[PDB]
C-alpha cells in the first residue's frame, strides 16, 4: 500500500487550533477504517520539552516509550487509537543535533553541511520515517506561515510534495477569518495574504480550514475558493464550538473524509460517527454536578495539565455528571488557608516540581483526608499525602522529600540513592513511559481496574522510600500498587475513607473521551456521591 | 572610544569577492591610522571548516591560536596587521551547537528557546565579542542576500543597527552589475531587486559595491544611488582588476575612507597608500621570471592552496622575478612519470592528506634532490621528503608514514605513540596554531629568517619518527629545525643542493604581499637563479 | 482544435531577447506546420507606441492594417509567415484607456471597477481575442518579472492559465545565468531568486530559457531543473549567437518543439529546418563585401532603424554579399561636408520626422545621384530626392517640404490639402499597407516583376502634384502611383546606376527568407559598384 501525507499548516496566527483540527481529521478517517498517524514538528530549538517550562508550552505529554513530548501528542491519542512513539515528534533542535553530530563525526565526507539540503533532507527521513506503514500520515507543521523558524520545515515537505507527487499528498492550511463587528462582516484578506505566503514558498494549498467565531457563509468561501485556486469543497469552515468533540462531526458533515479518500484515491466505505455523537450526547446530558478542586501550582496556565483537566472531563461523561474544576494555587492555601478548600466535592491533587507550594498540598491532603473528601493525587500528588499521612498519622514529626529538604529525619519520599533511616541506616533514576504495575487485592484500585496488572506511565525520579515504609503502613496507610524490581510503590490508599487514592504515573495519560478511566471514573463518581450526601 | 561596526554583505551572486573588498576597505582604513578587525560569518552548519574538504570550500586557514578557519581570514590577514583569533570566526553549526548545549544543560531555564530571539543573540553576542575594543569591525556575512540560510545572521545585525543606532553602523552591501552585450549596457536591475531584498528584511544599504566586468558608468551610479536612497557618493563601482592589491587604492580613489569616517566622526589623518602603491608597483616591473612546479592533489581546486600560491606570488615580488605556477596532479606522476617535471624552475609539495598521491610526491621529491632543482616542502611536502631521502639514500627499502601504511619495516613518518623501530623496538596530537620553533645554527633557515628562533603555523598530527632519526642524518640528511619538547622535528634541509628545504609547519599561512616571507623569498631566489643559470 | 498559450516572460534583467525567443520558438512550431501566432504586452503607459520616439524605444512597426507597433512585431513577422493585427500589440496605456472609457459609459452599473478584476478581465479578453483561431499563442509580457509594471499582466495570465487548464497553458520564463570570470563558473543564483519572485505571484514556470554568454552545462542545467521544479528537458540553454537566425535551429536542437507538442498533445510532424539552414549558410558565405551608407537622424538608437538594417542584411543574403553598414548623421554632412560620403558602395536614406537635418539628406541625395552611386531613399529619403532634384536640377529654387518650410514657393512636397503653385495657384496620415500600381518601363517594375504591389505606409506629407509635370520634365521618372489621386509613391532617376525612391516602407516587408526586391536590387547594385569602382 501506498503511503499518503496530508501536510497541515496555519497562517495569519497561532493558537489556530492546528493540532486539533488534525486529531479530528484522523478521527474522521480512522471511523472509515484507514490506518492513520500524526506527527508534530516544533520549530523550536529544545532538544524536546523535557526542558521546557509547563508554564511556557504546556504540559509534558509522555509517550508508552517513555519519550517527552509536545502536549498535541495528547490531543493525538483522545482521537485516534494509534499510540504515539518518540517517533512523532521533533523539534529543529532535535534535527539539528542530530545534523550536528554526524557531521561532527563525519559522516559528510568533508562536504559543506547546508540548510538545503542536509538540513532539510534530515527533516525529510524523520517524516517518513513517522509515516512507515500507515496510509495516512498528518504532519503538523508548528509555528505560523511567514516566519522563519519554520522555512525549513516547509522547504522539506515541498520537496516531499513534489517526489512524493500529488496523487499522495495533499495541503491543508488552517487560517483565520477574523469577523468585523463595524462592518459586520469576516474578513478573507488575512486568509489571501497567508496563501500569497505558501504560494512564496512554492507551496499551494489544497484545502483550507477556516477557522472563526462563527461559520464561514457560502460567499466568502467562494470567493475563498476562487482566490485560492481551490475547489470550493476543499474550503471548510472551522468555526469555535463549546465542545471539541464536535469537531469530528463538522469535517464529515463538509465531506473532507470523502474529499480526502477521493483525492487519494483510497477505499473508505461510509462510517458511523457514532462513537464521537455518543460522546457529545453524554457530555449534553448531565444528571448531576459537581464542583472539583484541582490545587496545584502552575495554575496560570491551564494548559499546564491539558491531560489532567481531560481526564476529569472524561470522568464526568462516563458517570454524566458536569464537573466543575476550580483551580486551586497552593500558595494561597499555605497563605490563606484551608479556608478555600471549603465548598469541594472532591480533590485533586496533580503531580510538578518545586517546593514552591508542596507545602500547600500537603495541607491539602490533609484537609481531604481528615475531612473525608474524595481525593485523588497524582505523581506529587501522591508524595504529598505520603508526607501528610506520615507527619500527622504516622507522626513523622518533619517528613519530607529530598527534593525538597534532602536533609529531614524522615525523608519518606526520596531517590532509591538517598534511601535511609530515621536514625540513617542505609541499605546494603528517572522513570519513563509506560509500566506495568500490579494491584494489591482487596484495594479499591484492583476493583476499579479490575484487573491484577495494570499500565501507567511514569515521568519522575522521586520514590517512596522503602525504609520508612513499614513504619507508615503500619500507622494505616495501605499500598494498593507495586512496580516489580524493587517492588516500588506505585500506589496508596487510606483505608477507611471514601475514596482517596494516589499514585506515582500519570492515568491521566491513558484517558480519552471515548473510553475514560477507571480512577478518574471512579474518582468522579465518589465526588458525586459526597455532593449527594451532602443533603442527602 | 566607541565601536563602530560595518555589516557586510552580498546580493545576486556569490563570488563576488565580499571577503576580499572588506580587507580592502579594511586595509584602507588601517591606513588611516584606525584600529581596526574583520570577522566571517559561515551560514553554514559545519561546526568549523576542520572537516570541510579542501575542495568544497577551499584551504583551511590557521589562526595563531590554533583554529581551523574560513579562508577569508586569510585575506584578512594580508590587508591588515590585526591577527586572526578563533574570534574572527564562525558558523551556524558553531551557534547552533553552543546554544544546544547551553539549553541542553538548561540555562535557559525551561524557556521555550527560539530563533528570535535565543539564536539571534547569540549570534549578537559573537559579534560584540569580536568587536570588543576596535574602533572598526568589519562583519561579513556569507551567502547570498535572500537565501534563508543567512536569514537570522540577517536579522540579528539588523537588531544591532537599531540597538547600537545609526552613528556606529552602516550597511556596505555588495552587488552584481551585469553588462549586457546585446545592449551594450550595464543593469542595475539585479541590484534593484537585491535591495528590496534587504529591504524586506528591515534592512537599508548604506553603501553600494557594484561588482562588473567594467567600471559603472556615473549614469547608472547615480540611477542606483536614486533608487536605493543613497547617496550618490555612497555608490562605489568595484570592477574587476588584474591585481586585488590595487582593489584598496579604487575604494580609496572613490573617498570611501573618508565616507567612513565622516559618517562615524572618526578622526581619519590624510593617508599615504604607499605600502599598496609600492606592491603594485613591484608587482608591475619584474625582471626575470621563473616557472614554480605545484605538484600536489586537490589541484582541481587552486583555492584549496589559496595561501601558498599567494605566498609564491609574495616570493616574486621580494625579487622582482614574475612567478609562473605550473599546477600539477601527483596522479599524473606515478601514472606518466617524472617526464611532466620538465622545464621547471623549483619545485613545491604543499600540505594534504590522503595517499592518493603520495607516491607521485614522493617521486618527486626524488625528482628534484637528484636533479638539483629548488625544491620546498610543506607538511606533506616534508613528509614527502623524509621519505624519499629515507629510501633512496638510507635504504630504508620502503619507507612510509603510518598514515599510509601502519606496518611499513620503516615508519619515517609516524605519530609520537606510533614510534617504533625497523626491528621494532619503542621507546620508554594534532598541532595547531601558532609554534615558537628553534632554528639550527649553519642552516639554510637560520639564515633565510635571520635569528635563532621563529614562530610558525602547525596543522598536522604525524611527525618525524625520532627513533629513525640518526639513522637517516647519518645518511646525509639535516635537521634545520626542531620543536623543544620532544625536540621534535620541524625543519629538514638537504646538505649540498641548491636549495632544498621541508618544513613541517605552514609559512604560507603568515606570508603577506606587503613583508613576504623569507622561505618563499629564499625559495624564489633560488628558483631564478636555476633558470638563470639553466644557459648562463 | 483547442487553442493553446505559451506565455512568454522573462528574469533578472529586460533586454534578454525574449521578443526574439519567442520568434524563434514560433517559427519551429510553425515549421511543424503550426497555426501560429504571437502578441506582446507592454507595460508601458503610452496609449499607442506610434508616439513614443525611436530614441527611447527604437522603431515603430507599422502593421498591414496600418498598426503602429512596437518594434518586436517585426521580429515576428520574419520568423513567422502569419501576419501581425492592432490585435497582437498592446500596451497598459490601452487597457486603462478602454476600461475607463467603457467605465465613463456606465458599462459597468455604478459598480466600483478594480484592478482585479476588472482590469486583469480587460486584458484576458485581449488576450483571447488575440489568440483567436491558432492552436499555438505566444504571449510575450513585457517587462521584468518583480517589477510592479506588470502585476496586472502576469495576474490576467495565472487567471488564464487557471481557467483554461495546464492542458493548454505553459510558462516559457526566460532568465539570465552570468558567467562569473574569477570563479570561472556561471551561476543560477539569480535564477533561483527570479523563479521565486514568480512562484511569490502564483505562477510556477514551465521552461526555462537560460540566457548567457556562453552555454549552459548540463550540470548547472541539472541543477536548475532540481530547483525549478522542471524536467531538465525543460530547461534551455539559449546562449549568445551571432546572428538570431541561428536561434530556431538552437531551440530544435534541444528539442523545445517536441516538449511543446507534446504537452499540448498536437501531432506535428517532423521539422523543416531548411529555410533557416539555407539562410545561415547564406550568411556565413559570402562572397563579396560592400559598405553601404544609412543617412539619417536618429542614429544614435540602431534600434531606430531596425527593419531597415535587416533588410538590407536580407539583401546581401540574396546576392551573396556582405553588407557593411555606416551609420551617418546628417548634422554632419551639413557641417563637415560631402567628405564623409567618401567611399561609399550606396546611399540609403530612411524615413524620419523633425526639419533637424533634412539638409543633410538633400546633399546626400544629391551627392549619390549627381556621382551615380546607387540609392535608395524611403519615405523622408524620397522627399529628399525630390527636393534635390527639383532644385538642382528642375531649377526649383529652394525647393522643399511645407514640413519644414511652409513658405517654400514652391512647395513640391506637403499635404494634400496644402497643395498650391509657385505662383500660389491651386486645385491626413496615410497607414498601413496599400496597393501600389507600378510604372511599365520601371526598373521598379522590373525588380518587383508586377504590375501592382503592397506596402506600408506611414507617412502625411505628400508629393506635390502641382509640381510634378515639371520635375516630370526636367527628366524624373514616376515609378509608383497610389490610386485615385495618382499621388506618386515612387520615383527613379533616369540613366543613373540604381536611384530609387519611395514613399512607404518596403523594410516592413523584407525577411530574411524571403527578401525583398529592392533591397536585394540595391545591394546588388551596392556590389556592381563597389566592383566598378576598382
Ligand atoms: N493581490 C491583490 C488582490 C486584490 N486586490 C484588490 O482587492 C480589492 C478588494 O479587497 P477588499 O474590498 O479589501 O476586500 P476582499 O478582497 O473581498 O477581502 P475581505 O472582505 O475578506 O477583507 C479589489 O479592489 C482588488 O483590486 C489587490 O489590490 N491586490
Ligand atoms: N519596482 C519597480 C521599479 C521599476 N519598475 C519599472 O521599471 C521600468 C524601467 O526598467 P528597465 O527599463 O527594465 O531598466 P532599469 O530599471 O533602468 O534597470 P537596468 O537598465 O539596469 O536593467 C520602468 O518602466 C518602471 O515602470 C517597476 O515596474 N517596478
Ligand atoms: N532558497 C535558498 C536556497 C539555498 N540556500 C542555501 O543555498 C546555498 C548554496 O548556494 P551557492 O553556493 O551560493 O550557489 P548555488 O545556489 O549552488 O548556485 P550559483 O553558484 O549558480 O549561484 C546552501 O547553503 C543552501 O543552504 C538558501 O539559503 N536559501
Ligand atoms: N474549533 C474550536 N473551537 C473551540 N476551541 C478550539 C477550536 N479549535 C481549537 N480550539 C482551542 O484552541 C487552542 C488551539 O489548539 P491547538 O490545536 O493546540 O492550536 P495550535 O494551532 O497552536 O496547535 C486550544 O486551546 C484548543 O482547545
Ligand atoms: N575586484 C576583483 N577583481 C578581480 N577578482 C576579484 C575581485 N574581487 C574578488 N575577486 C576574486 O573573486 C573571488 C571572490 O572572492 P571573495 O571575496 O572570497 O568572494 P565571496 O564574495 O564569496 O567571499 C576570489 O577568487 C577573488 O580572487
Ligand atoms: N541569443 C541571442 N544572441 C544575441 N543577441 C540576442 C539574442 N537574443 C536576443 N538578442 C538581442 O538582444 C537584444 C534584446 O532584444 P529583445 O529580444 O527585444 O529583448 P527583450 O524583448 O527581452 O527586451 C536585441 O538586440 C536582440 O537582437
Ligand atoms: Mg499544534
Ligand atoms: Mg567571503
Ligand atoms: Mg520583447
Amino acid at each position: 500500500m501506498t503511503t499518503n501525507y496530508i501536510f497541515v499548516t496555519g497562517g495569519v496566527v497561532s493558537s489556530l487550533g492546528k493540532g486539533i483540527a488534525a486529531a479530528s481529521l484522523a478521527a474522521i478517517l480512522e471511523a472509515r477504517g484507514l490506518n492513520v498517524t500524526i506527527m508534530k514538528l516544533d520549530p523550536y530549538i529544545n532538544v524536546d520539552p523535557g526542558t521546557m517550562s509547563p508554564i511556557q508550552h504546556g504540559e509534558v505529554f509522555v509517550t508508552e516509550d517513555g519519550a517527552e513530548t509536545d502536549l498535541d501528542l495528547g490531543h493525538y491519542e483522545r482521537f485516534i487509537r494509534t499510540k504515539m512513539s518518540r517517533r512523532n515528534n521533533f523539534t529543529t533542535g532535535r534535527i539539528y543535533s542530530d545534523v550536528l553530530r554526524k557531521e561532527r563525526r563525519g559522516d559528510y565526507l568533508g562536504a559543506t553541511v547546508q540548510v538545503i539540503p542536509h538540513i532539510t533532507n534530515a527533516i525529510k527521513e524523520r517524516v517518513l520515517e513517522g509515516g512507515e506503514g500507515h496510509d495516512v500520515v498528518l504532519v503538523e507543521i508548528g509555528g505560523t506561515v511567514g516566519d522563519i523558524e519554520s522555512l525549513p520545515f516547509l522547504e522539506a515537505i515541498r520537496q516531499m510534495a513534489v517526489e512524493i507527487g500529488r496523487e499522495h499528498t495533499l495541503f491543508m492550511h488552517l487560517t483565520l477569518v477574523p469577523y468585523m463587528a463595524a462592518s459586520g462582516e469576516v474578513k478573507t484578506k488575512p486568509t489571501q495574504h497567508s496563501v500569497k505566503e505558501l504560494l512564496s514558498i512554492g507551496i499551494q494549498p489544497d484545502i483550507l480550514i477556516c477557522r472563526s467565531d462563527r461559520a464561514v457563509p457560502a460567499n466568502e468561501r467562494a470567493k475563498i475558493a476562487l482566490f485560492c485556486n481551490v475547489p470550493e469543497k476543499a474550503v471548510i469552515s472551522l468555526k469555535d464550538v463549546d465542545s471539541i468533540y464536535k469537531i469530528p462531526g463538522l469535517l464529515k458533515s463538509q465531506g473532507l473524509d470523502d474529499y480526502i479518500c477521493k483525492r487519494f484515491s483510497l477505499n473508505c466505505p461510509e462510517a458511523n460517527l457514532s462513537e464521537w455523537e455518543q460522546v457529545i450526547f453524554e457530555e449534553a446530558n448531565p444528571v448531576s454536578e459537581v464542583t472539583i478542586g484541582m490545587v496545584g501550582k502552575y495554575i496560570e496556565l491551564p494548559d499546564a495539565y491539558k491531560s489532567v483537566i481531560e481526564a476529569l472531563k472524561h470522568g464526568g461523561l462516563k458517570n454524566r455528571v458536569s464537573v466543575n474544576i476550580k483551580l486551586i494555587d497552593s500558595q494561597d492555601v499555605e497563605t490563606r488557608g484551608v479556608e478555600i478548600l471549603k465548598g469541594l466535592d472532591a480533590i485533586l491533587v496533580p503531580g510538578g516540581f518545586g517546593y514552591r507550594g508542596v507545602e500547600g498540598m500537603i495541607t491539602t491532603a490533609r484537609f481531604a483526608r481528615e475531612n473525608n473528601i474524595p481525593y485523588l493525587g497524582i505523581c506529587l500528588g501522591m508524595q504529598v499525602a505520603l508526607i501528610d499521612y506520615a507527619r500527622h498519622v504516622a507522626n513523622m514529626e518533619n517528613a519530607n522529600s529530598t527534593e525538597f529538604v534532602p536533609d529531614c529525619k524522615y525523608p519518606v519520599v526520596a531517590l532509591i540513592t538517598e534511601w535511609r533511616d530515621e536514625n540513617g541506616n542505609v541499605e546494603v533514576t528517572m522513570r519513563l513511559g509506560a509500566q506495568q504495575c500490579q494491584l494489591v487485592d482487596d484495594s479499591l484500585v484492583r476493583q476499579l481496574y479490575n484487573a491484577p496488572t495494570i499500565v501507567e506511565r511514569h515521568r519522575h525520579r522521586y520514590e517512596v522510600n522503602n525504609m520508612l515504609l513499614k513504619q507508615i503502613e503500619d500507622a494505616g496507610l495501605r499500598v494498593a500498587g507495586r512496580s516489580g524490581d524493587d517492588q516500588l510503590v506505585e500506589i496508596i490508599e487510606v483505608p477507611n475513607h471514601p475514596w482517596f487514592v494516589a499514585c506515582q504515573f500519570h492515568p491521566e495519560f491513558t484517558s480519552t473521551p471515548r473510553d475514560g478511566h477507571p480512577l478518574f471514573a471512579g474518582f468522579v463518581k465518589a465526588a458525586s456521591e459526597f455532593q449527594k450526601r451532602q443533603a442527602k
